[PDB]
């Protein structure tokens, strides 16, 4: 797979956070994870973690997998990196998201993420506490 550039578009004017990819604003959805919603346990902690990772990055990159690049809502489907650190993996490794939504065809980093889940679960972190 290939990492490609993007920049963070911060939330303003009642809009949501987005990434600018090829010079266009897009909502992205992280591949291979299920993240608690804001009203659920660890929802605020997952949002805060992601926001810190992306806001503090010098360089954001998006890495599409080999299958579909957008979902039925028009969201980009990608692995997102902040200064080389994968956000999808880091969230799962902290127990702030579960491996999920593994569609045949966009599963390149499934095993990496499952190992991070198993380590988060053994360490009884967050959702596994
Ligand atoms: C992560 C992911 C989600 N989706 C769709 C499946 C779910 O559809 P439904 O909206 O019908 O449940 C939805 C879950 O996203 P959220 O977890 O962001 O709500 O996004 C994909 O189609 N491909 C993906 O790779």
């Amino acid at each position: 797979l290939h990492k490609e550039p993007a920049t963070l578009i911060k939330a303003i004017d009642g809009n949501t956070e987005k990434l600018m990819y090829k010079g266009q604003p897009m909502v992205f959805r992280l591949l291979l994870v299920d993240i608690p919603e804001f009203n659920e346990k660890y929802g605020p902690e997952a949002a805060a973690f992601t926001k810190k990772m992306v806001e503090n990055a010098k360089k954001i990159e998006v890495e599409f997998d080999k299958g579909q690049r957008t979902d039925k809502y028009g969201r980009g489907l990608a692995y997102i990196y902040a200064d080389g650190k994968m956000v999808n993996e880091a969230l799962v490794r902290q127990g702030l998201a579960k491996v999920a939504y593994v569609y045949k065809g966009n599963n390149t980093h499934e095993q990496l993420l499952r190992k991070a889940e198993a380590q988060a679960k053994k360490e009884k972190l967050n959702i596994w506490s």
